[PDB]
């Protein structure tokens, strides 16, 4: 044990009080299939069940059901024999030279706005954010789906898992005064991704959008802006999207609310180093409020 | 076998003549080690050799030595027995309340420029960035480094992976045609961080910067930015960057050549969906020259 070695000779130490351990999970397995019948796109998991490959295949086929922005077509979602998990798709030519941001705001809004249901706030199935479960219990008031099942979820989950009881309260301070935030805006359910920055989105041979890899439930259409920070999204971006689906008020307020769910995310799958973003975030709030 | 199953059961299929696979990888396992003498940091990797972690251990070191921005102190990196490899350095408390842009762009100018080298561009040794090689030959022209050993050796390496024979020949035209972009500028060797993302970056007790994860080398000062589109960096950040370091010419029109290197390594990486954004900024360049 190498590690135990250096640390009881040169780290001066004399005994090992405790190890906590994170990380270590394996990626998913990214596999293109070659037959006289066309491609196929399959992503094989050997350590991972198969609820999560599910709820991508329910995402993408809710998405891919709009009719609007193009997704790949989902085939197939289950478990393997040997152990693990899978999905089958559709197998889809990316690299469009040049790309098309206007086109993906007008594509994504279109999506938003054609995405309805009658069930409210929600989704069919829970599905996960990353590898964090997304709660998404059928609601019909979206500041309550919000606050409890969005930003509520998530500093329970830091609490247990950091002992962080200081995110916890003030957290819940901003969750209980957060109405302010929605100037009495109506907010009707739109299919979101869930999950879109730059690694799930890519351009095809006619250079129109593709996006890839969902977190998907029925929300404000503003919430999926939240991993903005990674994704390079322009004013013609953005333009191109309101033309769609007008810009509400409270609009720019309310971008930090958004983010806030992310980075709360990015700091229980990833570490502490988040926390100051989601912090900083509900302080501001705080004093605004 | 239901992947084989449902491509010759629904896909209608009759021959599988090739399956590319790409990613399948585990990640580190991150360990918080408490022992009588104080805590350690530790990371293994069971599947790989010594070589990323070697790399990570002499870039801390480069850093920290600079007397800057704060940086853990690396203790040793090498092989495990069983198979694969470890990395020890110095843990640290995160979860700055506040989080603070300012002190990161003021410590990172201090870090460029009291980080100096003899030796031209380059490093010490080779090292990776992600898990991409990073050759680090020494050279003493700029314009030359960075067109054979980034751009170049990334150009090489994604024709090889996916016949790509567009991007590396538009490619080679840029490189050929760079100088203009540099407007006769003279470069001095920075201590470069190398892979400057918002996963790579943390705050201390004190709220002050803290940063993670390097891919060193002695380059030019801007080519540190090529990773903000990732990064968040606030309008704070460049007005305490530049207080310290003096803003050279064509600096706006070098932006994107330096966000072009990651790109190519995301593209190799993490697949062809990032190729739309390197030949997008690729197209720019040749029209603009
Ligand atoms: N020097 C350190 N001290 C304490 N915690 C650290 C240190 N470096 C990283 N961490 C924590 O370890 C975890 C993963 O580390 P990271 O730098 O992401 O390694 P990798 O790039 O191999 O995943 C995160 O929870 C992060 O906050
Ligand atoms: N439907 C698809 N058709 C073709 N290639 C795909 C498809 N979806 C993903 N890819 C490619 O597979 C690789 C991994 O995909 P990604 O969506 O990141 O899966 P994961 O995040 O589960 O690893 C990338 O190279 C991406 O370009
Ligand atoms: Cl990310
Ligand atoms: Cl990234």
């Amino acid at each position: 044990d190498p590690i135990r070695e250096w640390i009881l000779t040169e780290g001066k130490a004399t005994q090992i009080t405790k190890i906590g351990s994170v990380g270590g999970g394996c990626i998913n397995l990214a596999s293109h299939y070659q037959t006289d019948a066309g491609s196929f796109f399959v992503k094989t998991n050997r350590s991972i069940g198969p609820a999560m490959f599910e709820g991508e295949a329910l995402g993408l086929e809710a998405m891919y059901e709009t009719r609007t922005i193009r997704v790949p077509n989902p085939h197939k979602a289950g478990e393997l024999p040997t152990g693990g998990s899978y999905i089958i798709m559709e197998f889809i030519d990316f690299g469009g030279s040049r790309g098309n941001q206007a086109e993906l705001g007008r594509k994504l809004a279109e999506m938003h706005k054609a995405g309805k249901t009658s069930k409210g706030f929600g989704f069919e199935v829970d599905n996960t954010i990353g590898s964090t479960p997304q709660i998404n219990t059928w609601s019909s008031d979206w500041i309550e789906f919000y606050g409890e099942k969005r930003l509520g979820y998530q500093l329970k989950l830091a609490r247990d898992q950091y002992g962080d009881s200081a995110i916890y309260q003030k957290g819940h301070t901003l969750i209980q005064n957060m109405a302010p935030l929605f100037e009495n805006v109506v907010i009707e359910p739109c299919l979101l991704h869930g999950d879109l920055w730059s690694g799930n989105i890519a351009y095809d041979k006619n250079n129109e959008p593709v996006i890839l890899d969902p977190a998907c439930y029925y929300g404000h259409n503003e919430a999926d802006f939240g991993m903005s920070w990674c994704a390079g999204f322009g004013e013609s971006f953005y333009n191109a999207y309101f033309k769609v689906m007008p810009k509400q008020a409270g609009y720019e307020k309310r971008r930090d609310l958004y983010l806030l769910y992310h980075y709360l995310n990015h700091y229980n799958l990833f570490g502490s180093g988040y926390r100051s973003s989601a912090m900083s975030i509900i302080d501001d709030y705080l004093r605004m409020l």
